[PDB]
């Protein structure tokens, strides 16, 4: 079984993106008898599409789990829906901000995630990791690769399971926000990584 | 040097109070050449006073650091001010809810904490633990023992440093709140404990 | 031109639902040369479908604008997407709580709103009403009638514009939450009503 | 009876401060047989002290009610405690940021407000204005003039009642925050003004 786990580079503002570390730390491990690959996507619409599609073609994973930073979220959120729209608030890392374009013209308005989101959520709860299901992943790069991946699954037949997991800030990112008079929630890195490993394990146990 | 660290039992609602574990885990350790004592206070106004004063008389600590659960707070907060008032929203664990009584009649309206709160905060930041200074500790038991302790310091001469540290929920407490449609912030236990150890260490380095 | 505006009864918990008053106050008025009808839907899955479809068949509105209470939201939110799923957290007013059922089996996963959401939003801003575009309407009755309505638009050809507007609590609903130690955001009723009238007016100015 | 009501100019950032309008609108009115004066204080430590003391000496009010903007608060908050400390996060309007200075050296650590805060709060609730008692007013200018005023009351004998009321943003201030991806709570101006008039009326009904 191959599993692709992606993460992103530092989105605008942040100096660190914990999903870049989760991708690198899971690269090359084996969970059960499944090889796990970990790749870090650019936060550039276009280039991220190019890279995501080469990686999908090249590895042909059975399960792809895309992970991103959700600033200000307080628990792990498992994404339910990806939607066919880009309405970027911030610019991407090249400086382009896209207001209301579709991702794939004429492709469906939305795709539901194919990961077993409620079993992933229940198992995370059993391990004491607070987690919930979110119904919107945003309309910037996190939703763009979540849509592109489930579109690829519908079109080409693989990956067989695709989905997105958003993670809080890790504590070390909070301490310079304190300075600007704000203290957003955080989760420690080790719980974040453990969470996307539990996700890979219950996706594998479902996927035959 | 003796250091008293207190924590509380489960306040109404909660099944677990992480400050009870912080008190037990620090009891009997030695940081440098300072003995640390750890005691767990009842969440009953009156009985908590009785126990706090016996413990203070019996150990005569140089530094007392009182620690409590601040549900919904997202980082470590170091308390600046204790005030002479009780205006309990919840009842204490015996069932008495006190609306607008002073703690010590005719004693000052407020005491500033004597811990070096800004150095504690800066060092926590250096260790990547998000922390800030809070200006109100509530007016239920957390503020009651914070006031009683700094009053004892002013009256009897010891402890020489007194202060209060409030800690977030720990992740395992968040997962049944998710059920009632809510996900409050959390901090992992090990960061909480490390944080009150760093507090003890920079209070000791100041206190001669 | 006929405009249907709906609102709901008190959802579970609340004693008042301001969208019930907005529906009654707009019933029978004329904006320009457009007749406005206002109806109040039950908060019961099934019955709400039945009533919505009779009302749509009977009035055959050119524009339908469905309005609901979004507890805890701080500004007017104009909904972008309705999705084909029900995952009720609370039970509906008859006591049935539905976990993961589609609304219309085999109908699309999502429908984008057909109201001119960015022009409605810009005009609200010009009148000083804080408003933003939300990308998830929930998966309980607010999203159920938003989906059913845009499905009817796609299937039967009318209404020609359909959409959903969520409104904050009104101040009089906040004052007993204060009691349970919480103060959620609110918006005054008159601004809420003015806001769905401005929505009707820029939908009418677009719709030929 | 004379009543002084103050408000402030635009603090750093904001282009508008609603408490400046509340001060101007109440200036010169009479509530019962009480003349009301309304003055707008500079947001400059030092100059605000100078102006506050001249105004207090010149009008010799029986009741002073100081009002300020509390960004992000969702209801009216009636301040319980003023504390003798300045620890400015933002600079004041001249550019000085003060970290840990007392307001009046050797004067008490805190003063409780002398307004009948719980009767003001109960009456606001009766008029459906959401309101609560806050236990910290900050440690920048809002707390500085609240401390200076209750100090003057204790020292010189007048004003006989002194207190501070913080108000939410008004809706027109929220709409450019929406742009920076945020929508803080708001309250409409007319409810804010009505709220400090109700405060003046129950303070007058108490004050003999």
């Amino acid at each position: 079984m191959k599993v692709l786990v992606t993460g992103f580079e530092p989105f605008g503002g942040e100096k660190i993106n914990p999903t870049e570390r989760i991708a690198k730390d899971l690269d090359g491990i084996k969970i059960g008898d499944a090889q796990v690959f970990g790749r870090v996507l650019p936060v550039v619409f276009g280039k991220a599409k190019e890279v995501l599609e080469k990686t999908l073609e090249e590895i042909k994973p059975d399960i792809a789990i895309h992970v991103g930073l959700a600033p200000g979220r307080s628990a792990i959120s498992i994404e339910r829906i990806a939607v066919n729209a880009i309405d970027a608030r911030i610019p991407d890392n090249e400086g382009k901000k896209i207001e209301d374009e579709p991702i794939v013209p004429g492709a469906p308005t939305a795709y539901f995630s194919t990961l077993p989101i409620k079993k992933i959520m229940k198992k995370l709860h059993e391990r004491g990791i607070p987690a919930y299901i979110s119904n919107s992943a945003g309309l910037y790069l996190c939703n763009y690769v979540m849509y592109l991946s489930l579109h690829h699954s519908a079109t080409k037949g693989y990956p067989k399971m695709s989905g997105f997991i958003h993670v809080p800030y890790i504590p070390e990112q909070i301490i310079d926000k304190i300075g600007k008079g704000q203290v957003p929630p955080s989760m420690c890195y080790e719980m974040e990584l453990e969470a996307v490993k539990v996700a890979i394990e219950v996706a594998l146990e479902e996927l035959l």
